[PDB]
């Protein structure tokens, strides 16, 4: 059992992680209202509409009626209406779904942000090791399968003490191994700490953040932020 | 009679202008909640808390009990609570108010944005000329009075046909006179068109935008945006 993106992100926020939960809408009219209200706070901003379905590969998927993409850029609230209207009540087809696609009943409306770096981060129980493991790569753009066979220096695997959880030294090293400097190191530490707490305290089978991003705020500060989230349970 | 910033900005938006209306809160608890919810959309953004009072010079004002500023930057939702708690139910003292200040009953919570340029733009009925006039300077940071005597080249005054309203050629020239190029020229034209419609169709005696800004969106697009707004009306006007 997997939970939806927005639910996973809200759970991450509850444990102190930074994640763009946006706001969910169950109608295209409501989606447009969310975007219009957000223009009162950041005039001229763009939007991203994210189909909330239990499946990956949304961005490169397609809809029966012709729309391309399950994660779509929109420049206006009316474009948010148009995009959400093709998602809600319709089926999205991705490589992780059969040709049957999967039904979508709601979308996430997000502000469009500048993404500087994309990381992959997952937390799971590694049966071989017999302990929790934090897996991460500094090349979140490309799949994790390929990364381990086209640039293994960028993939990192961190065994975790089950009883003591991650140590500060482990997380600091992981942040620097991913290429982070300055304030971003401790920012990353805090976020991975929160991601592990979600994993441990929620009895999760997997916490996968793809991508864990370095984004710019509207005033150009660099911060760590979960831009996607998949949390699984048995 | 002047109306509050929140109302002026929403009125400008109704007529197609770009203005940061933010969201109004009547308690510090609500102010915090607005900021926290906004972090779901632009994580890590900063905030600006703006006292809604009928007086200018808020940014440079002070509160009796020690806080400095009526327009204040806040880095977190809890700082928004702290700042708003010192505004709501308290009196702000500015250059335009008396010594005792003026009561503040609500604040605007706004997202912090990068401001590239600040312009002054006003639309009013010039009695001497006997027609509406659009006044603007490319130096909105300094007072319009300072501009007229230390850089008059930056102040522009455009008489408007009362019957036909501003022409596209006047507005294009004004945008270029203010130093704009590229997409910002037409962006400025559209926004000033909207401001004049507010002035004309709402029977206003003054629409003052100080500053009319060039701001960056979160994805670094440059757009025109009203960052302050003062609209006046005359209850005892000539019929
Ligand atoms: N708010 C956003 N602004 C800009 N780009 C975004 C935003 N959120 C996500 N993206 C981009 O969209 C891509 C697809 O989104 P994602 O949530 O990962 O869905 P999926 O992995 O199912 O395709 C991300 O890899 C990221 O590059
Ligand atoms: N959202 C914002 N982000 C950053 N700075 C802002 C924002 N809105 C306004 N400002 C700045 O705050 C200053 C003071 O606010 P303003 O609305 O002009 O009030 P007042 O003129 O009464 O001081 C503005 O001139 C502008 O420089
Ligand atoms: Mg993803
Ligand atoms: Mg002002
Ligand atoms: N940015
Ligand atoms: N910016």
């Amino acid at each position: 059992m997997n939970i939806h993106e927005w639910q996973s992100k809200q759970l991450i926020q509850k444990y102190g992680g930074r994640a763009q939960s946006g706001e969910v809408a169950f109608s295209p009219e409501r989606s447009r209202d969310i975007a219009k209200k957000l223009w009162n706070q950041f005039p001229g901003c763009e939007f991203v509409v994210k189909a909330q379905v239990l499946a990956g590969g949304r961005g490169k998927g397609h809809w029966e009626h012709g729309m391309q993409g399950g994660v779509k850029l929109a420049k206006t609230p009316e474009e948010v209406y148009e995009i959400a209207n093709e998602m809600i009540g319709h089926k999205l087809i991705t490589k992780q779904t059969g040709a049957k696609g999967i039904n979508c009943n709601k979308v996430m409306v997000c502000g469009a942000v500048d993404i500087l770096k994309e990381f992959y981060l997952s937390i799971l129980l590694d049966r071989a090791m017999g302990c929790p493991v934090i897996i991460a790569t500094s090349q979140g753009g490309m799949g994790i399968e390929e990364v381990a066979q086209k640039c293994p220096e960028c993939l990192f695997k961190v065994p975790i003490s089950v009883k003591n959880g991650p140590t500060n030294e482990q997380l600091v090293k992981l942040a620097k191994d991913l290429g982070l400097e300055g304030d971003l190191v401790q920012d990353c530490v805090d976020n991975v700490k929160a991601l592990y707490q979600v994993f441990d305290k929620c009895d999760s089978t997997m916490v996968e953040i793809n991508p864990l991003g370095v984004i710019e705020t509207p005033t150009d500060e660099k911060v760590i932020c979960c831009l996607d989230a998949k949390i699984a349970f048995d």
